[PDB]
């Protein structure tokens, strides 16, 4: 069998047409280059992985078209047998669940999703949810914090790297300018000083947005942080996005009830920081700011056969990143 390569940059091209012509915005960390590409027969849609051990894990569900992506998880599982590793998929929607079930894998719960619904999002709305947040965006204004935006290529790159030092890899993008210049970055600014950037994940398409890097400076308002974001849900939902991603909290964050299956328990495994699992703390308060929907999200493992492997595996591909 041929040689896991990663992809060049006429590929990276191919992949970064695919996501924009996609309604999945999160397919845009293919794009750090560091995780090997398989496209589809027709170009229409690839799928992107990692192998660590004997497991080939890849990230995300296939972007692309419905009909390709079933067809690529096909193929993937073919490519896998292959080079005899065993077939891993990454925080994959419940919705595609029964595709791989048909190559023969069950999934864990790894953790949830939260979406904003644009919408629906109203900063008139009742609750005290949205009274806070009025106060954010009033308060943090007179503070005199401001977001800003940068189509791909422009944005003090030099500016940001100063944030991102004073704040990896597979799941999570680099802080390149190869990478970065794909995107458009959003700057946070304390009375002219940068304080907080984060690049945003679109498509052509306004059914979603999502983030990756979101880095703050330490010395930054303690609002800052929740400004950026509501600033970015308000910001999509003005465009006319439908949807705003927050990003994932894996189980541990979750609130916590014992008594449960392994199959919603053993996903913590992936998340271990020495004698302690990532408990990731306040993670799903801050993003409940925002009133989200959310949504779990799977780590499909081979059926029939000890996770504990393939946890590892995945484990150690991760390396404790999230954004
Ligand atoms: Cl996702
Ligand atoms: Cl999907
Ligand atoms: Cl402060």
């Amino acid at each position: 069998p041929p040689a896991i390569r990663e992809p060049n940059a006429e590929e990276l091209q191919r992949a970064a047409r695919i996501i924009r012509h996609s309604d999945q915005p999160d397919g845009g960390l293919a794009l750090t280059g560091d995780k090997a590409l398989l496209f589809h027969e027709s170009d229409d849609a690839f799928l992107m992985y990692a192998r660590r051990g004997r497991s080939m894990i890849a990230l995300y569900d296939p972007i692309g078209p419905a009909m390709q992506r079933a067809e690529l998880i096909w193929q993937f599982r073919d490519l896998c047998d292959l080079h005899h590793a065993r077939p891993v998929f990454y925080q994959v929607r419940a919705e595609n669940l029964p595709f791989y079930m048909d190559i023969g894998l069950t999934a864990l719960k790894l953790g949830e999703e939260a979406r904003v619904d644009l919408l629906r999002f109203d900063l008139e709305n009742a609750g005290a949810a949205m009274k806070d947040l009025r106060y954010t965006w009033n308060r943090g204004q007179r503070d005199g914090l401001a977001l800003e935006f940068h189509e791909p290529g422009q944005a003090p790159l030099d500016e940001l790297k100063a944030i991102s030092d004073a704040w990896k890899g597979f799941s999570l993008g680099r802080f390149t300018p190869a990478y970065l210049n794909f995107f458009r970055i959003a700057i946070v600014r304390h009375q002219g000083k940068p304080v907080a950037f984060a690049n945003l994940l679109e498509t052509d398409s306004r059914e979603l947005a999502s983030l990756d890097l979101m880095r703050v400076h330490p010395d930054a308002p303690k609002l800052t942080m929740e400004f950026l974001m509501l600033g970015l849900i308000l910001h999509y939902k003005a465009q006319g996005h439908a949807r705003f991603s927050l990003g994932m909290v894996p189980l541990a964050g979750l609130q916590p009830r014992r008594g449960a299956p392994l199959t919603q328990r053993l996903g913590a495994l992936v998340f271990r920081r020495g004698e302690q699992f990532y408990n990731f703390q306040g993670l799903r308060r801050f993003k409940d700011k925002f009133q989200p929907d959310w949504e779990p999200r799977y780590l499909a493992v081979p059926a029939g056969l000890d996770p504990l492997v393939a946890l590892a595996d995945t484990a150690a591909l991760i390396a404790g990143g999230l954004t």
